[PDB]
């Protein structure tokens, strides 16, 4: 896609903090930039829609180059459409915002400079963020992560995306995912399924493959840490069913591990760690700092600190799994235990190994799920069973929330905010923000 200016594009300014083994802080000035597919799409040369509700205009978008090569990107007004703010180290996302349109949501990527995204290299080094979910109820899911992306959003691999970063192109996560409207430099209005539940998407015969590392997918509820290895580290579009991931028929089709080697401390027993209120160690109606360490043998490390009281990622005790790092043997056991070989086939931790030690794009977003209404995340999934299958409660959420466009009517208001982002390397983070 081509970029068009009807509309501007301001990126929302957010400072954070990039620390060093000395044990000083200096701050860093970014931005966030929201994903194209909230985005305007229209004709160059007029205000036609390309894309209307969740069909494709058959005229200006006959097949996914003319598509490309007829149709631009907008501006976004974060605000007024998306509900989306930043004030110094901080960025909100509103859940509905009511423009002349509804806005369900936002996925957002911070920013190097106004062109290209800031890249992370995880491995050796720890990533530490403070968050409100307090305003987060059953259903819904506050995101903090990173993905394998090209730097310029795609531009230099394919010059038919002459939009790039600034627009918010380039998306891949560890589904694959099939809902993207632009892909490799082409739109997906080849084999376009509209959605049965959502007004505003879809389901295209191309995906877009790449590894993710899940650090916070949560509410007030239920919270999970989460790496998914793909055979392919980097960005690399999919063919249909051949994708998996959630968008297909057949989940486990592909080259990502979609399920991933998940920890989620409710999962795993403790089921007073964290949730709303004083009764649970973590309160989930106040802010709370969450710490995630990458070592160099590829296992993860985590603690979270709230009202200046420090506690590691709780002790799980799993088949002939015991500690609270997320290495090699918890997630070998975490087969065993809850079944399945999706994250062993796709090689594991020492795969992953290879996308921490690469550079990954910062993403945070909001949203509800039209595919699965947030039940593996906050209450008992798949919902047929009890708390006798192994790992199968994994909060206290009725397994009758999170429908869409119930939270959507109820709960309007809710909204995330991450603020004070501090990265560099192991130990360093705790030390005074510059
Ligand atoms: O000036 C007018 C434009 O502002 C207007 O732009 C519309 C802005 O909203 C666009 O709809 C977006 C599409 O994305 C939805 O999010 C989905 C959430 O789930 C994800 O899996 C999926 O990938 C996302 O797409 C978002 O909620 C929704 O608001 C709409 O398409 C734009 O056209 O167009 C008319 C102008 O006159
Ligand atoms: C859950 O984890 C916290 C933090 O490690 C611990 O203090 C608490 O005792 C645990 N709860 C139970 C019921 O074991
Ligand atoms: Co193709
Ligand atoms: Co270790």
């Amino acid at each position: 896609q081509s970029a068009c200016t009807l509309q501007s594009e301001t990126h929302p300014p957010l400072t954070w903090q990039k620390c060093s083994s000395g044990g000083t802080c200096t701050q860093q000035t970014g931005s966030v930039v929201i994903d194209a597919n909230w985005r305007w799409t229209h004709a160059t040369n007029s205000s036609t829609n390309c894309y209307d509700g969740n069909t494709w205009s058959s005229t200006l978008c006959p097949d996914n180059e003319t598509c490309a090569k007829n149709c631009c990107l907008d501006g976004a007004a974060y605000a007024s459409t998306y509900g989306v703010t930043t004030s110094g180290n901080s960025l909100s996302i509103d859940f509905v915002t009511q423009s002349a349109q509804k806005n369900v949501g936002a996925r957002l990527y911070l920013m190097a400079s106004d062109t290209t995204y800031q890249e992370f290299t995880l491995l050796g080094n720890e990533f530490s963020f403070d968050v409100d979910v307090s305003q987060l109820p059953c259903g819904l899911n506050g995101a903090l992560y990173f993905v394998s992306m090209d730097a310029d959003g795609g531009v230099s691999k394919y010059p038919t995306n002459t939009a790039g970063a600034k627009y918010g192109t380039g998306y891949c996560d560890s589904q694959c995912p099939r809902d993207l409207k632009f892909i490799n430099g082409q739109a997906n209005v080849e084999g376009w399924e509209p959605s049965s539940n959502n007004a505003n998407t879809g389901i295209g015969g191309h995906g877009s493959c790449c590894s993710e590392m899940d650090i916070w997918q949560a509410n007030s509820i239920s919270e999970a840490l989460t790496p998914h290895p793909c055979t392919t580290v980097g960005q690399e579009i999919c063919e249909g069913d051949g994708c998996g991931g959630t968008y297909s028929d057949n989940r486990y089709g592909g080259t990502c591990d979609p399920d991933g080697c998940d920890w989620n401390p409710y999962r795993l027993g403790n089921t007073s760690f964290y949730g709303p209120g004083s009764s649970f160690t973590l309160d989930t109606t106040k802010k709370l700092t969450v710490v995630t360490q990458f070592e160099t043998s590829g296992a993860i490390n985590r603690y979270y600190v709230q009202n200046g009281v420090t506690f590691q990622q709780p002790n799980a005790e799993l088949g002939s799994y015991s500690g609270n790092e997320l290495n090699d043997d918890y997630c070998t056991a975490e087969e065993a235990e809850f079944g399945g070989s999706s994250f062993s086939d796709k090689g594991g931790l020492t795969q992953f190994k290879k996308a921490t030690s690469g550079g990954m794009v910062l993403v945070m977003s909001l949203w509800d799920d039209y595919y699965a209404n947030m039940l593996w995340l906050d209450s008992t999934y798949p919902t047929n069973e009890t708390s006798s299958t192994p790992g199968a409660v994994r909060g206290s959420c009725s397994t009758s929330s999170g429908v869409p466009a119930q939270v959507e009517s109820q709960s309007p208001n809710a909204k995330v905010t991450f603020s004070n982002i501090k990265f560099g390397p192991i130990g360093s983070t705790g030390n005074p923000s510059g």
